[PDB]
């Protein structure tokens, strides 16, 4: 993980 | 905004 988002 | 990151 450790990116973000939100999708 | 509204959207998040992290970039
Ligand atoms: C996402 O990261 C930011 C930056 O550290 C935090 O401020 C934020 O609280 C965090 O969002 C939580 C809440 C969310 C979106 N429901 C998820 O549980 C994420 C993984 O953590
Ligand atoms: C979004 O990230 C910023 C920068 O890290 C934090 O200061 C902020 O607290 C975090 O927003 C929260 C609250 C919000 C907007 N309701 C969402 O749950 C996000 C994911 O986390
Ligand atoms: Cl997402
Ligand atoms: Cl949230
Ligand atoms: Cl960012």
């Amino acid at each position: 993980x450790x990116n973000x988002x939100y999708x």
